[PDB]
Formats: structure tokens, sequence, C-alpha cells
């Protein structure tokens, strides 16, 4: 289900982010000279000749091209010339981690709890398609509007065979602080280790983007986990939200909740959000509406199109 397009049909407008793996641009799809110009995000591979880097972005593209759900990001297209470029939905905002750090002062309990529900729904969808994401984290959730988020960043995701429970991973670099103990010790990943990561992701959100285990080095993490230490109760959480988090980090992976249970439990809480999260100044916090997000987008496109002239 890869739609392979010509590189010449895309103009890059602006850089939205860059890391060691590559660059994300805001681009325009221009298939007909000057008559159609449609905004898109383009992720471009830096190391065009590296077989390992090509492997990684193509695996990402494959997983991303086989998903279709409102709480999950999908691949619109690919270009395969001298390098690889993934063509993706352009969001007005970046990742949720950056979002919660920047907009801390106006984020209320209803938003935090809707985000929990939406990520669980997105993960439930992925589990139903046999996908183990293996890198769920607040930095890997995108903001489409403040009311609507989506799971992305499928570079590490694996498609389990029918009825198979586990993915046994090779060696390499891994995000220790989001991983289940069995993943650290034995390199085993499942939907229930994805549940462990989900609990860390909730904890990032409830702390408005604190780094987990801040101070403790990565190589110390499995030791402290085996000793029974876990991420601390965020200040805004009542015990009922923190217990859900703590259930996600139990040693027995089958004693962890399921994504479907997490959708039901967070839905219930979202029905009366201020009982479950205690935020000061909750009732007078303003976040942009969906129509504001379109305004912001039209505004940004106006100045960027003036810049290209
Ligand atoms: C201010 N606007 C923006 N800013 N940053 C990003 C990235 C850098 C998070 C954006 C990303 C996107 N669109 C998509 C859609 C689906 N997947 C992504 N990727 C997934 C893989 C990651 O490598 C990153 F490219 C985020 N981006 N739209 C807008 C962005």
């Amino acid at each position: 289900l890869l739609r392979i397009l010509k590189e010449t049909e895309f103009k890059k407008i602006k850089v939205l982010g860059s890391g060691a793996f590559g660059t994300v641009y805001k681009g325009l799809w221009i298939p007909e000279g000057e008559k159609v110009k449609i905004p898109v995000a383009i992720k471009e591979l830096r190391e065009a000749t590296s077989p390992k880097a090509n492997k990684e972005i193509l695996d990402e593209a494959y997983v991303m091209a086989s998903v279709d759900n409102p709480h999950v990001c999908r691949l619109l297209g690919i270009c395969l010339t001298s390098t690889v470029q993934l063509i993706m939905q352009l969001m007005p905002f970046g990742c949720l981690l950056d979002y919660v750090r920047e907009h801390k002062d106006n984020i209320g309990s209803q938003y935090l709890l809707n985000w929990c529900v939406q990520i669980a729904k997105g993960m439930n969808y992925l589990e139903d398609r046999r996908l183990v994401h293996r890198d769920l984290a607040a930095r890997n959730v995108l903001v489409k509007t403040p009311q609507h988020v989506k799971i992305t960043d499928f570079g590490r995701a694996k498609l389990l065979g029918a009825e198979e429970k586990e993915y046994h991973a090779e060696g390499g670099k891994v995000p220790i602080k989001w991983m289940a103990l069995e993943s650290i010790l034995h390199r085993i990943y499942t939907h229930q280790s994805d549940v462990w990561s989900y609990g860390v992701t909730v904890w990032e959100l409830m702390t408005f983007g604190s780094k987990p285990y801040d101070g403790i080095p990565a190589s110390e993490i499995s030791s402290i986990l085996e000793k029974g230490e876990r991420l601390p109760q965020p200040p805004i959480c009542t015990i009922d939200v923190y217990m859900i988090m703590r259930k996600c980090w139990m040693i027995d992976a089958d004693s962890r909740p399921k994504f479907r249970e997490l959708i039901i439990e967070f839905s219930k809480m979202a029905r009366d959000p201020q009982r479950y999260l205690v935020i000061q100044g909750d009732e007078r916090m303003h976040l942009p509406s969906p129509t504001d997000s379109n305004f912001y987008r039209a505004l940004m496109d106006e100045e960027d199109m003036d810049d290209v002239v």
C-alpha cells in the first residue's frame, strides 16, 4: 500500500525539525505546474546511502502505510530517488511532549484525560492489527488540534504473526526509561510491554513533560525496577489515576491492564475530570479550538508563502 510518487511533485517550504536520523519539512504537493498546492509534512532520510538507515525508514513507512484510524498517523506517500522521503499529514502543532511543556499554564483536567483516552484508543487499534509499537512516548504523539492527538513514529514497530505473543529483539540502542523490565532484561516485547510504555507516557503528560527517572542513569534502571521503585505520583493526580499508572508497571505483564480496559477507565474519569485531576485555576483555562487551529494554520501559510516569493 505504498504510493510511490515523483520527488519533483514536492517543494520544501520550511524546516519543522531535524535530528540525527533526518529532517522534517513543511512542503507543498504541486502535481500540476501552479494550479494545485497542498500542504504536507515530509520526513527526509539524511544518510541516503546507509543500508541500515534505509532499512529503518522503509520499515517505518511499511508499518505507517498499513494503519488507518483517527488516533494513529498514516503514510500518505513515499519518494524513492537518491534518498527516501515519507509524505505525511501536516499538523499545526508538533509533538504532545513539547506541547505540554509549552502550554502548561492553560492545560486543564478534561484535556489531559481526553488525551489518555485517545492514546489508549490508538493503541487498542494497533494491538487489534497485531502491531507492537515498541516506542510509545509523549514525544511520539502528535497534536493535530488541542482536542485531537495521534500516535506516530513507527520506526521500531513490529507486526506479530497470528496468535504469536512475543517479539524477540536483536541488540541495539533502546529507550530504557519507557521499557518494561522484561524488555530490558530479555529483549521481549508484547502488547503488555506497550502497556508499560503507555503508563510512562501518561506520567509525562500528568507532570507536563518531566523526564522520567530524572537523575538516575540508564544503566541503573533495571536494578531500581527489580527493587520495586517506580515513577512518583504527579502533584495533580488523585490516587485513582496513579493506581492505573502503577498497574501498568507491574512485574507480571498479564497483571497489567489492557488497552480496552484503559479506554473504559479513562473515559469514566473524563466524564468528571476535576474529581480525578486537581489543577489550580482549572475552570478558567483557554486552549485554541479546532477552528482556531485552522486560523493559526492559515496565518502561518500566509507568511511562509510570502517568504518563498
Ligand atoms: C509545527 N508543525 C510540526 N512540527 N513538527 C513536526 C515533527 C518534527 C514532530 C511535525 C510533524 C507533522 N506531521 C507528521 C505526521 C506523521 N508523522 C510525523 N512524524 C513521525 C516520525 C518522526 O520522525 C517525525 F517526523 C514526526 N509527522 N506535522 C507538523 C509538524
